């Protein structure tokens, strides 16, 4: 397991233009395209980021090539920001992959309100932790793969993957 086979699991991969869980428009392997209900919106959007007239459709290479970034960029933007910095730098490398994993879903901005969960795990909490995480909109929208993910950030293993 490593963070690439982990949001594989949890985003799955469509080659066509589907909605995510939230209603957005999305492609591949969990690359949302754009929160505009405007499904032309949405293909302009996909174009941009293939490089050509994909008419709602991209091959699996594609997909790929888009997670790459995805994933890259991520982890980049944890760096980046000052309140998620610190924490990341604190955990191990599995614990770094659920942090990749909640902030691929959520965003930064999703990861806004997670103040008291950030500190439980640079704390190193693991229980309260996992407690406090599962106290939010987050969990209660997407539960199993919430549950998947809070196992990671508890365990430090790949358990909930197998
Ligand atoms: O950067 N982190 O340790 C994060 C943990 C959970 C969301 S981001």
């Amino acid at each position: 397991m490593n963070i690439f086979e982990m949001l594989r699991i949890d985003e799955g991969l469509r080659l066509k233009i589907y909605k995510d869980t939230e209603g957005y428009y999305t492609i591949g392997i969990g690359h949302l395209l754009t929160k505009s209900p405007s499904l032309n919106a949405a293909k302009s959007e996909l174009d941009k980021a293939i490089g050509r007239n994909c008419n709602g459709v991209i091959t699996k290479d594609e997909a790929e090539k888009l997670f790459n970034q995805d994933v890259d960029a991520a982890v980049r933007g944890i760096l980046r920001n000052a309140k998620l910095k610190p924490v990341y730098d604190s955990l191990d490398a599995v614990r770094r992959c659920a942090a990749i994993n909640q902030v691929f879903q959520m965003g930064e901005t999703g990861v806004a309100g997670f103040t008291n969960s950030l500190r439980m795990l640079q704390q190193k909490r693991w229980d309260e932790a996992a407690v406090n995480l599962a106290k939010s909109r987050w969990y209660n929208q997407t539960p199993n793969r919430a549950k998947r993910v809070i196992t990671t950030f508890r365990t430090g293993t790949w358990d909930a993957y197998k």
